[PDB]
């Protein structure tokens, strides 16, 4: 089984490079499985403060599976604005909750083929969801920063074309109790480090290691 070089080692430099660090109430487990999942359907293309707006506008009102089909979409849309794609993510909410509502008693799915056939859910959200609602590791959830940088890094075996080629190259080797905590630590580093233009190599703990900084 390959494995890339120093990995353990480009893995301890990126938890020494993250930045400087609540947890809401919910009134049953079953309901912040379905809370859960929508925070991770309205994330896309939104900084992380304003989904928690909208979350937040949303709770207010009593965000369940039954209170979001009561909400027309033009009041959900005023809710959920200004998160990026608001409009396609209206449509994406309500038709996800009414599929949870005729098919899963109200509760959200329990497996990655049934999330990601859900609207406006992929297979990143899908892992994040299994992980976070569940409890269970499915996956390793790929965005556009764990695909560039586990492909800078040389991560994968060869170099890959798509991000959901990454998760299959990644978890041929990386261990299981790694790959919910691997997104969250990429997403950051990415943000921050290495940048999808211009990363800030210099000040990089892994300059010294990384094959693309080295050519
Ligand atoms: S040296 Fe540059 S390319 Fe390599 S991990 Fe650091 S920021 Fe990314």
């Amino acid at each position: 089984v390959w494995e890339p070089q120093d990995w353990q080692q480009q893995l301890v430099n990126i938890r020494a490079m993250r930045n400087k660090k609540t947890e809401l109430n919910f009134s049953s487990p079953k309901v912040r499985r379905y809370q859960v999942l929508l925070s991770l359907m309205l994330s896309s293309q939104t900084k992380d403060q304003v989904t928690a707006g909208a979350m937040q506008r949303l709770r207010a009102r009593g965000l369940t599976v039954d209170s979001i089909l009561q909400t027309d979409d033009a009041t959900l849309g005023k809710l959920i604005y200004p998160v990026g794609f608001w409009r396609s993510k209206v449509k994406y909410i309500k038709q996800t909750s009414a599929i949870l509502q005729q098919h899963y008693g109200g509760d959200i799915p329990a497996s990655v083929a049934e999330l990601v056939a859900l609207p406006g859910v992929g297979p990143k959200m899908a892992h994040l969801a299994m992980a976070v609602a569940w409890g269970t590791v499915s996956g390793i959830a790929v965005d556009t920063h764990v695909h560039r940088i586990a492909n800078r890094l040389r991560w994968t075996k060869k170099a890959t074309k798509s991000p959901e080629e990454t998760r299959a190259a990644l978890e041929e080797w990386l261990p299981r109790e790694l790959w919910h905590e691997i997104n969250g630590l990429l997403v950051g580093f990415g943000q921050q480090t290495c940048l999808p233009v211009h990363p800030r190599c210099h000040a990089c703990l892994n300059q010294a290691l990384c094959p693309a900084a080295q050519g």
